[PDB]
């Protein structure tokens, strides 16, 4: 039947927002966890002029098999092949311990799908700019410094993809110290 | 103001940072913005609505009413038919509990359609929100109670959608109430 953009943005929203309902982030206000995936899509709309609708579901559905109850199925059920897909690409597997998790988006960043870095990008700069805005409950100074050194690391095989998301992430980096 | 997906980011991103400190009176305290974002839902899935302007206004129904929001940050960020659909759905809080209820019900058949809409989905999302969970300390008759009230409102908010008055007559009718 006859769709619109607007359904599908509100399809995903809707079901990232049930999936994260039990889940804060780590600020001492313990923020819902569906404003960062409301954020990372809202940054490529407001910022980076993505309007791909694909890539929009993706964003706001980027951490659900990551962190919730949701399979790759249900997710290509209710999005299509072409969301589960590039959800799939951003998905940690974390079953493994913290540095390996981190090694591998080092390691996967530069073949990435564009549509996979887009999220990628956008997911770092909302991240970067929470740390920034407030240090988190549970992590030191030290931690949050080494969070932006390894985002740099990540960002370095994502660049060429959005002049916008790429020119901001260099200023915060930049800011401590960090080239890349 | 962009595409119709960068509008409708921009509504939910401003009511989820707004609604950011509030949660529903479910036992499991589900964050608010789970409302708006469900009643927006609703319009699209259920309703059939592609109105980009009845859509901001179902994310941003509450923010007026119950967050740090006022008209002119409203319109903007979404311009005067946004913040006059918004004002249209906002109810007076500084009324005691009875009269906020009585209101709504002489408000109801004076709204523009697309208040109509707002406060169709809104009910709806609510009751089924009901039947789903009782809210922390609620009895069975003010579950009830609420029900009987949202039908005199819905009796008002006839004749706009056939889809959401449907669904809202059979929860009606299911707990003895005929619209
Ligand atoms: N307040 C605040 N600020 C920043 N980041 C926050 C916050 N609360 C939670 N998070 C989430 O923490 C995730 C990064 O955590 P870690 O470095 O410990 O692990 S990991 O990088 O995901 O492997 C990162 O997860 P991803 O979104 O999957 O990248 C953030 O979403
Ligand atoms: N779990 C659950 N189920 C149903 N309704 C819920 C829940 N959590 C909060 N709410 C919100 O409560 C509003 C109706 O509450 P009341 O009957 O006490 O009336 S009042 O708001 O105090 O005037 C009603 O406000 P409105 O959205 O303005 O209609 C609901 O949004
Ligand atoms: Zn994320
Ligand atoms: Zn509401």
């Amino acid at each position: 039947h006859m769709g619109s953009e607007a359904a599908q943005l509100l399809e995903a929203a809707d079901f990232a927002a049930r999936k994260h309902r039990q889940q804060r982030r780590k600020d001492p206000e313990g923020t819902p966890y569906i404003n960062h995936p409301i954020g990372v899509a809202r940054i490529l709309t407001h910022e980076a002029g993505i309007t791909d609708i694909v890539v929009l579901q993706a964003a706001l559905l980027h951490d659900t098999v990551e962190k919730t109850d949701t399979t790759l199925d249900e997710v290509e059920l209710h999005f299509g092949a072409q969301v589960r897909r590039l959800v799939e690409e951003v998905t940690d597997d974390k079953t493994l311990p913290k540095l390996e998790r981190k090694r591998l988006q080092v390691e996967q960043a530069p073949h990435s799908s564009p549509g996979a870095k887009l999220v990628k990008l956008a997911d770092k700069l909302y991240n970067l700019r929470d740390l920034n805005r407030c240090t988190p409950e549970g992590w030191s100074e030290h931690r949050v410094q080494e969070y932006f050194e390894w985002a740099a690391q990540v960002v370095k095989g994502l660049q060429g993809t959005n002049r916008q998301l790429e020119e901001a992430l260099k200023h915060l980096f930049k800011q401590r110290g960090l080239t890349i």
